[PDB]
C-alpha cells in the first residue's frame, strides 16, 4: 500500500481485461491514474467507480494527436506523468496465405506503432520530472513463435527490441523501460482459449491481477535499477522444453 | 564446389553489398539465382557478368506483386524455387523525438513486411516441391538495443520473431526458415561507421563473403535439421558484456 | 509493509554485502529470516540487531549437513519455511592457461553445488507448507561471457539452468524458482572494480538494497505467477551491444 | 566436398554415438582426426576403418594428462592440430530428492570440467598456428531445462557459458568458440526416449549426421566470423512455446 504514493500513470487499453486491472492495483497503491481506450462506455464506467483518483479518455493508440490530449489530461488533472503502460494491444492470427494483409498491417499499426506512439507523447513530461517508467506489454509470443500467429508475434517481438533501444536511450534521463511478457491471463482476448494451453509449470492459467503486481512493481521506485530487461509471467511455460 | 547444385534461389536487395555478395556466392557453388532490388542499373550490370546462371529482376520488395513476378521468373527460367534470402533493407536513425514517422513507417514496410512478403510469394511453389530454405536477415540489432534506431531495432527483432512462427508452420511443409544475425559488415549501408565501432573477440569488421558463407550453409542441405534458429555472426560481440 | 508477514526465509552468505540487505529488506517487510554464513563475527553482530526476527547460523554452503542444520533452524525458530535465496558465492578469475584447477573445482563447489544442496534441503518443508519461493542468485554473468572468468561465468550460467528444471519440478507443488542477474552492485565483492566498469544506461553502479527490492519482490506472494524466470537488474546493460 | 583438408581435428567421445559420427564425417571432409574415449574396444575397431587419416587414444576427458597425450599425438602424428570437438558427455537423472550427489559431481566433471581441460589442452598449438575452432556439444537443455534432469542441464548450460567466455579470450589469437545445441538425436544415449518427445517443426528426431554437418561448418573456415554464439540444430523445437 502507498507503493506507488506521488506517482501519476497513463494506461493504454485500460476500459477493460489487463488494462483495467492495473489501473485498479495502481490506484490501490496511491497513484492517480489516466486511463485510454476505444471501449468509451466501458470506460466511462470505471471512471465513474475510482472517481477523483482517474480520468478515462478516448484514445486510440494510432493516434499522436490522442495520445497528446490523453497525456495533457494526466499532466493537467494530476500534476504530471511518470508511469506509462503501453497495454493497448489486439490478437488476430491466420496461415502464411490466408492472413489477410490489412490485418498484418493493422496489428502492426496497434501493438507496434501504437507503442511507440505512446512513449513519443510520454517522453517530455517524464524527462521534466526526471524520474519515469515506460511499462510495456509484450508477451511468451515475443519470445517464441507460434503457428498461424505472424502478425501478433511480430509485433510483439518488436516491442521487446523497442523496449530496449529506448530503455537505452532514455536512461541517462532517469527513465526506465522494461516489458512485460505472460503466458496465458484470463481475459475477454482469450477467453476462447482453453486455460489449459500452455504447458506450464504452475497448471494454470494467470489472473490478470497477477500481471498487475508486476506492473505496480516495475511503476514503484523499488525497481530503480532495472531497465531495458523482459519480465516473464508465465507460469514457467518458456522455462521448458516443449515436450509431446 | 557444387555446395547448391541443382538449387534455385531468390535474392532481395542483391544489386549490392551482402545481397550481391550471396548470389555470387550461391552461383559459384552451383545454384541459379533470380535476385531484385531497386537498383537496377547496378543490378543489369551483375546480371550481366552472371549470364546464364542468374536473372536479375527489379523487386520493391514492399510490392506483393513484384514478389509474385520475381517467383514466377525463377519458376518459368529455373523450374523451381528452393531458397529465400530475404535480404534487402534499409537503415535510418533518429531520437525518440527527432526521429519521423515517415522513417518509422518506411522502414517498417522495408524491413518487417517486405520480409513477410518475400515468405507469401515463396511458399507456393516452395510447398509444392516439399522443401525449401527460407534465409531471413536480421542483425545482431535484432538481439540487443541501440541509442536512436527504435526504427531498425524493432524491424530486426521482428524479423527475428516472424522467423520462429513462420517455421513452426512451414516445418510440416519440409520448409526450414532461419535468421541470420550480423555484427558490423563492410557495405555501403555502414561505410560511415567505424570498422571496430562493436567490441569484438576477433578484432576487425566482417567482409561480406563471411556472411554468404553463412547464407550458403543455410541454404543447403546440411543444415537439415536446423529451423526457428538464429544464427549469429558477429564475431563475438553478443557474447560479452558492454564494457566501459 | 507486511509484503512478506507470515513468512519464513533462509538467506545464504546473509553475513556482509547483498546477503545482509537481503536479510534486512525481508525483515522490513515482517519476514523471520534464518541467515547463515562463514563470517560468524559479522554474523552475530548483526543478528544482535535483528534478534527478533532474525537467526544466524553458521553455514559452509558446500556441507549438506549444515544446510539441513540451518533448515531445521527456521523450522523449529520460526515454525516453517517458505522462502530461500541463494546468495552465497565467489569470485576468481584467470585466463585459460594460468587459472588453477583447485579455483575451477573451488567455484563450482560453492556458486553451483552449493545453490544446488541448498535446495535440496529446503524442498521437504517447502512442499509441506504447499507454498514457496526459490531464489537463486546468477548475474549477468550467468547472461554473457568475460575474459579470464571462466569459472565464474561457467557457474553463474549453470544456476540459471538449474533455476528453469528444478522450477518445473516444483511447480506442481506450490514452490516457484527464479533467478536474479544483476550488474555491478556495490559490495566487498566488488571494492576492487571501478563502480562503472559495465556500459549502463543509468550511468551508475547498483546499490544492494536496489536488488534487495528484487528479492522482496520474488518473495512475497505478489509475483505468484513467475517461475524459471531470469531477473535483470543491471541498469540496461545486456540491453545494448558492447560498443568501443 | 573436402571442406576441411588440411586440418587436424581432436574429438572427444568418438567412439560411438554423434562423436563417431563426426569423426567419420570429418574425415570423409579430407580431414586428419584423433578421436579418444573410454570404450576402447570400439575405438580401435573404428581407427581400423579409418587407418590412413585417424588415430584412436584412450582419453577420460577427466584427466589432463591424457588430454595433453591425446593433442601431442594429433600434433606429432599430423603436424597440427586446428580443430576441438569437445563432444564426451554422460546423461544421467532424477528428482531433486532421489538424485544422487555422486550423479551431480560425475557429471559435472565429465560435462564441464571435462569440456574446460580439453579448451586449456588445445589453446597452446593452435595459438602458435593464429587459428583455431573450438565446437562444444551443449544442447538444448542449456537453453531450457527438463524436470528432473538438474545435473544435465546445469552442465550444459554451464558448457554454453563457457563457450563465450572462452570465445571472447581466445578471439586475439584468431581462435573461434562456439556451441552446438541440438534436440533429440538417434544415438545409444537416447535409444530407450521415444523420437517424438519433443514438440519439433520438422516432425522427427535428427540423424546424428545432421550434427556432424554442423561441426564440420564451424569446423572449416566458412564460419570465420561465428565465435562465441550458439547454433541450434533441433528442428524447431525452442522457436516454438510449449504446448499441451
Ligand atoms: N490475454 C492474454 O492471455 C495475454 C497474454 C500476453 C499478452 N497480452 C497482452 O496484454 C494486452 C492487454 O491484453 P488483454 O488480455 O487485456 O486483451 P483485451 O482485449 O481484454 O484488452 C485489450 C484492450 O485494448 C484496447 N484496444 C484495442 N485496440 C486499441 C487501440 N487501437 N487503441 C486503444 N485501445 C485499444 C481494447 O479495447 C481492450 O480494452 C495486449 O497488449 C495483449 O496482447 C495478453
Ligand atoms: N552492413 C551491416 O553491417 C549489417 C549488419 C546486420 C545486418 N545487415 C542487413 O543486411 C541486409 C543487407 O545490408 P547491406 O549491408 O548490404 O546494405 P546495402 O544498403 O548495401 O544493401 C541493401 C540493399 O537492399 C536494397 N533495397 C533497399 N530498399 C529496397 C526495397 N524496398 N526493395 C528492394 N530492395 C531494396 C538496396 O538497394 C540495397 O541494394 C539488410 O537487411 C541489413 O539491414 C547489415
Ligand atoms: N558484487 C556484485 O557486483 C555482484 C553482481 C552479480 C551477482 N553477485 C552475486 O551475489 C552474491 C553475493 O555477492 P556479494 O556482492 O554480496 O559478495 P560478498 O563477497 O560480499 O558476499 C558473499 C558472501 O558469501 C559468503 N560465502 C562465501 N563462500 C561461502 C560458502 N562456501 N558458504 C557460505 N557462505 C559463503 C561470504 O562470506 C560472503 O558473506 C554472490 O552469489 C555473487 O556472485 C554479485
Ligand atoms: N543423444 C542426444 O539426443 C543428444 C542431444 C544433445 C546433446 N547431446 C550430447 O552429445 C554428446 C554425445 O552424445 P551421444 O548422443 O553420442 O551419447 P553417447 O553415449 O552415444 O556417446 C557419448 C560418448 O562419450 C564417451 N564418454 C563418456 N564419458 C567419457 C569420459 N569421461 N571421457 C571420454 N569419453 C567419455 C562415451 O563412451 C560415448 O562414446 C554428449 O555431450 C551429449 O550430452 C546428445
Amino acid at each position: 500500500s502507498g507503493r506507488l504514493t506521488g506517482k501519476v500513470a497513463l494506461v493504454s487499453g485500460g476500459a477493460r481485461g489487463m488494462g483495467a486491472s492495473h489501473v485498479r492495483a495502481m490506484v490501490a497503491e496511491g497513484a492517480k491514474v489516466v486511463f485510454g481506450d476505444i471501449l468509451d462506455e466501458e470506460g466511462k464506467a470505471m471512471a465513474a467507480e475510482l472517481a477523483d483518483a482517474a480520468r478515462y479518455v478516448h484514445l486510440d493508440v494510432t493516434q499522436p494527436a490522442q495520445w497528446k490530449a490523453a497525456v495533457d489530461t494526466a499532466v493537467t488533472a494530476f500534476g504530471g506523468l511518470h508511469v506509462l503502460v503501453n497495454n493497448a494491444g489486439i490478437l488476430n492470427i491466420g496461415t502464411i496465405e490466408d492472413y489477410a494483409l490489412t490485418e498484418w498491417q493493422r496489428i502492426l499499426d496497434v501493438n507496434l506503432t501504437g507503442v511507440f506512439l505512446g512513449i513519443r507523447a510520454v517522453v517530455k513530461p517524464m524527462k521534466e520530472a526526471g524520474r519515469g517508467s515506460i511499462i510495456n506489454i509484450s508477451s511468451i509470443e515475443g519470445l517464441a513463435g507460434t503457428v498461424a500467429c505472424h502478425g501478433y508475434t511480430a509485433t510483439k517481438f518488436a516491442v521487446r527490441g523497442l523496449t530496449k533501444s529506448t530503455a537505452l536511450e532514455l536512461g541517462p534521463s532517469g527513465i526506465r523501460v522494461n516489458s512485460i511478457h505472460p503466458g496465458l491471463v484470463k481475459t475477454p482476448m482469450t477467453d476462447w482459449v482453453p486455460e489449459d494451453i500452455f504447458q506450464t509449470a504452475l497448471g494454470r492459467a494467470a489472473e490478470p491481477v497477477e500481471v498487475s503486481n508486476l506492473v505496480v512493481y516495475l511503476a514503484s521506485d523499488e525497481s530503480s535499477y532495472s531497465t531495458g530487461a523482459e519480465f516473464v509471467v508465465d507460469g514457467g511455460t518458456v522455462a521448458g522444453l516443449a515436450h509431446n
